[PDB]
């Protein structure tokens, strides 16, 4: 690269887009606003003779019905118009068969990268490990890495002849081969692994911090991350800000001479790392997270930072997808031969069939042995007859995320005991599935899971919602348990997909028969 010259690289990034091609109902984010933002940063940087690179940390799939229903086609096409250069493959890129992921690679005009995803039968990579970019006469390599938790999480589906090797180990190999064969001026890793304070990954697969620490110092300029779904803005050494506020300064993490960034989720921000490159080394000049029309409830909603207009061309591209998405919510996904009871004065007093249907859906998605939610979370009934996604969204309107915890029998006893204290005639009244007992005097008698007494030596998987897992309605906190996993699947999508594949539903199968009682 021509010697003793300082060059200017700006790296933009997003991650964990999760189907948010369209603005939300308050005019926040969406790719049309993202397009305007990125186009302006491009024009600015090009007027200063610098270079731009736009990377995604992945998880483009899964999270919004109008996207999910169309296999994220709008999202990938919109990304083409924004002009992404590359993305790392996320675990949610495996929510669909490989057919669909291969199809997303066709739609995408940028490479979907992952070095550590291998075909079992051949020992060969399924995807490109990296991509090379020429910015001016700089040679820049972007490697992709995917969390090796991908196939371990929930009830895994589409991993036929595939495996996920340790990304940290793959990174070593891949960096070494690149330096040897290409001598990139800059290597960046787009990853889908997660940021954990001080590398405290708990029972999750090690993520970016740990990888950064294990690599030779400064051997990557930066890691552009995702999966954990945080704004990586450090309040203190090895401690991210809690409740990071849009439009305030964001200090990215630096670990063993490698900058680690993450732009939260859903296109909420476009992150901007301005670097200067001289003599093979990279210096970070500035870092920020630019909100994409984020708003705070103050009752109305107000911008944090200047309004970014929606690119007209992105609106014309995406609208037909939006509109086709909405229409498809009206279509029959299934049928039931009986009324599923979701009325407030039932679901907050007794176990109902809708409770069991939802919880069945959540167990099925997670591989759980049992499940709980609060009655205040079932928000409508579905009448006998045909069922649409629009019906499911009335029943599950708050967009809670399905999660699970692996717990000892003893932790099961204590959790259920505590939950059993919640009283009828409140939203905190619990719906259970695969649980039986008679509560007497704050104590559970004959406690069983799936017909069997709870063995404190065994591990049980429980499904519920993030809302309850984080202490909603005074439920015991699970989000700090080693073994807690937020799956990222939305309650309503999980209920709809279960209804669709299970239909026609025979509701009798969801009828409680006195498994739980209080005296
Ligand atoms: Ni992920």
């Amino acid at each position: 690269y021509e010697q003793d010259k300082t060059y200017k690289i700006t790296v933009l990034h997003t991650n964990d887009h999760h189907g948010h091609f369209w603005r939300n109902e308050y005019g926040e984010y969406g790719l049309a606003a993202q397009k305007t933002l990125v186009d302006g940063i491009r024009k600015e940087v090009a007027a200063e003779g610098g270079s731009v690179l736009l990377l995604s940390g992945g998880d483009i799939n899964t999270g919004v019905p109008e996207s999910d229903l169309q296999d994220a086609e709008p999202d990938f096409r919109g990304m083409n118009l924004v002009g992404y250069d590359a993305m790392a493959i996320g675990n949610h890129e495996f929510d669909n068969p490989l057919t669909v992921l291969r199809q997303q690679e066709k739609w995408a005009k940028f490479p979907l990268l992952s070095a550590n995803i291998y075909q079992k039968s051949t020992g060969e990579r399924l995807f490109k490990p990296w991509a090379l970019f020429k910015r001016q006469d700089l040679k820049i390599a972007v490697i992709g890495l995917t969390t090796d938790d991908t196939a371990k999480i929930g009830n895994p589906e589409y991993f036929t002849d595939i495996e996920f090797r340790k990304p940290a180990d793959e990174a070593k190999l891949v960096i070494q081969e690149l330096q040897q064969t290409e001598k990139p001026d800059i290597i960046i890793a787009a990853t889908h692994m997660g940021h954990y304070d001080n590398g405290e990954h708990g029972c999750n697969a090690p993520g970016d911090v740990e990888m950064a620490r294990a690599l030779p110092a400064g051997s990557l300029a930066m890691i552009v991350g995702g999966h954990s779904q945080d704004p990586v803005c450090m309040a203190a050494e090895n401690k991210k800000q809690v409740d990071y506020v849009p439009g305030t300064p964001c200090k990215p993490d630096q670990q063993n001479g490698i900058w680690i960034v993450q732009a939260h989720e859903w296109g909420k921000y476009v992150g901007r790392a301005d670097f200067e490159f001289r003599n093979g080394e990279m210096k970070m000049v500035n870092y920020q997270l630019i909100p994409v029309n984020l708003k705070k409830k103050v009752s109305e909603r107000v911008l944090y930072t200047p309004e970014i207009a929606e690119n007209q061309q992105m609106i014309s591209l995406l609208s037909p997808f939006q509109n086709k998405g909405k229409a498809q919510l009206e279509v029959k996904i299934g049928e039931t031969n009986g009324r599923l009871e979701g009325d407030r004065d039932k679901v907050r007093f007794v176990q109902t069939n809708m409770g069991r249907l939802i919880l069945a859906a959540q167990m099925d998605r997670t591989g759980a042995d049992f499940a709980v939610m609060s009655g205040g979370g079932i928000r409508d009934s579905i009448e006998a007859g045909d069922i649409s996604y629009k019906n499911v969204l009335k029943v599950q309107p708050f967009g809670n995320v399905v999660v699970y915890a692996d717990m000892t029998g003893k932790e099961v006893i204590d959790y259920l005991t505590a939950v059993a204290q919640m009283k009828p005639d409140s939203g905190a009244y619990p719906q259970f599935a695969n649980v039986s007992f008679v509560a007497k005097d704050g104590k559970l008698n004959d406690l069983k899971i799936k017909g069997e007494p709870v063995d404190p030596a065994k591990t049980y998987r429980m499904a519920t919602l993030n809302f309850n897992a984080t202490g909603g309605d005074g439920y015991p906190r699970l989000d700090n348990k080693c073994g807690y996993v937020n799956t990222g699947f939305i309650d309503a999508e999980v209920l709809k997909a279960y209804i669709q594949k299970s239909s026609p539903l025979d509701v009798s199968v969801y009828e409680p028969k006195g498994e739980v009682s209080w005296q």
